[PDB]
């Protein structure tokens, strides 16, 4: 499928608040489709999408998310709470001018857009999630209880603290991005032997092979990226699990109105389709993708499954 | 009528060659409509019409066109002719994913989308010209003598070798636009004793008044966006007179297929109403609009009676 070359693409930039703007990449004409990528990634994991959409009749605005690429990325840590990410994202519109926008998230960036459409349902036409299943915060158990429970989220308490993953991640990105960005059947990694023995990459190759997903100029590429403010920013995204829980509480009694599309991928052995069992309950209107053979990096992974499963359920229930 | 304050904009980019890239700025959904200032504005120029327009439907690209602002201003002389500025343009729609756009101008911008819509009719959905007429390039006559001919365009011989009205309108930016942005009822300038007797300013006051059109806030952001790249990127819109020439006639033969609209002001006494009484024969799908007590500087000096030609044209003849 057709993907982008970085220079050859339209550039936004918009303030949303005093020291913080956000980065966006932009093409097509029609309704507006914003898409917000995950951790770690950027704009340019939507390269196979971004065309496509485009091409299907759509305006795609693709960010760098806060903290990523070429937006800002604030010190503070509380400036990466789903609180502050969403109105920003709300102003976002606000001062490009457009009462509403699609919303197509993936990884943290599906836990934004489901926000998004909980909190701002006036300002999302239509919302989309890739892996990332919305669940309704339980007021009874706390986030810590909840992480170490599942044994698979273990690699989320690692990425607590300031500056202990920023280590290992920053200290060859060639060799992070490698080794993170690879098939299920090409994985390197065990999320959950994370926090009793050394970090994410203590057992992997000192020099990984190319994954069959991604050719060594676009791992430059995020190497390029991730030089401009590291790994604390995208890290943030990790550290304010309480917050994002008392805020999620505040909304509790509510379902999502508005057209809403969940695609599941049946390797992503994190964010297991199953975990999606019951939003038909929280979403009346939810329609469904699955991609077999797919795993956490699912635009890279399968692109033309992605491509015709949003551009399917777009041109029916988005316009 | 409502205006926009410069940081609370989105801010685009597009390269287009490779020591060239064009700033915009964008707000609002809807059909794509290109704003193209002229001499020597900004974007900024229609701060009136780009929350109006977006109201009413639009999706807004106003452009700081080459040599301004912060739009690229490279040094060539020849950078600067119609040929290239129109390619250019296109290329910037290539970029961005738009099939085609509706093309706004004014002064020399309105020159530049009459260019656009007679060699690129495919790229363009409709054409609106403030001021500015399109009559067709005559073989017969080259452009010294037909300046040299109506006295009123002899300021554009002044403009001709590089340098000298550099110096002039770039020795006080504060008291060259305040000079320059006036009603006709206030103007300080005879732009026909201009090239046997100094210069623009020579006869103007030190300190000229501040025309009711403007306050000191909006003159000093022209002041500032003109300390970037000067004037001399400006000026190179008027030294190819004889290129323009030459590649107009290339097109002699053929008429104006798309729907477009020409707006004269009856107090612009440069680009006087009846130089376009005859447009009609070589655009057969001409609307007309006319803008009593209005001088050359027609977003600000009639911002309401503008946005409502604009809009009602828009809604009738581009969408
Ligand atoms: F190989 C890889 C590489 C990266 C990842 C990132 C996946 N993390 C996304 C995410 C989605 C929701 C989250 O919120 C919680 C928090 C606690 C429990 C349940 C949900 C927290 C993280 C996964 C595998
Ligand atoms: F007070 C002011 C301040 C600025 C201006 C600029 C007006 N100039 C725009 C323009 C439009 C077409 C042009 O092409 C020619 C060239 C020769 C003959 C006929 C048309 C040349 C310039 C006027 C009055």
């Amino acid at each position: 499928p057709t993907s982008c070359n970085p220079s050859d693409m339209s550039h936004g930039y918009v303030t949303v608040k005093p020291r913080v703007r956000l980065h966006f990449v932009e093409l097509g004409s029609g309704p507006a489709v914003c898409l917000c990528h995950g951790f770690p990634e950027s704009w340019y994991s939507w390269r196979y999408q971004i065309p496509a959409l485009a091409q299907a009749g759509y305006r795609v605005l693709a960010m760098d998310m806060k903290g990523y690429g070429e937006s800002s990325a604030p010190p503070e840590i509380e400036e990466y709470c789903m609180e502050v990410l969403c109105k920003e994202m709300v102003t976002f519109l606000d001062k490009l001018g457009l009462s509403q926008a699609v919303f197509i998230g993936h990884d943290w960036g599906g836990m934004l857009v489901w926000y998004m459409a909980l909190f701002y349902p006036e300002r999302v036409r239509a919302v989309a999630s890739l892996n990332t299943p919305f669940i309704p915060a339980n007021p009874n158990m706390s986030p810590l209880e909840s992480i170490k429970a599942n044994p698979v989220f273990d690699y989320q308490l690692y990425f607590q603290e300031p500056g202990v993953a920023e280590a290992e991640l920053e200290q060859n990105l060639s060799r992070t991005f490698k080794s993170l960005f690879r098939a299920s059947d090409e994985s390197v990694l065990s999320m959950h032997k994370v926090c009793e023995a050394g970090g994410l990459f203590v057992n992997s190759p000192e020099e990984p092979s190319l994954s069959r997903m991604v050719t060594e100029e676009e791992i430059q590429f995020y190497v390029q990226q991730f030089k401009k403010s590291g790994f604390r920013g995208p890290l943030n995204w990790y550290r304010n699990m309480e917050r994002n829980w008392k805020w999620a509480c505040k909304s509790l009694g509510r379902k999502i109105l508005i057209p809403a599309l969940m695609v599941t991928a049946e390797k992503d052995f994190v964010l297991v389709p199953q975990m999606s069992q019951h939003m038909e309950d929280w979403i009346p209107h939810l329609k469904r993708g699955h991609i077999e053979d797919c795993g956490h990096w699912t635009q890279m992974d399968k692109p033309t499954e992605v491509n015709q499963i949003l551009i399917k359920w777009l041109d029916s229930d988005a316009r």
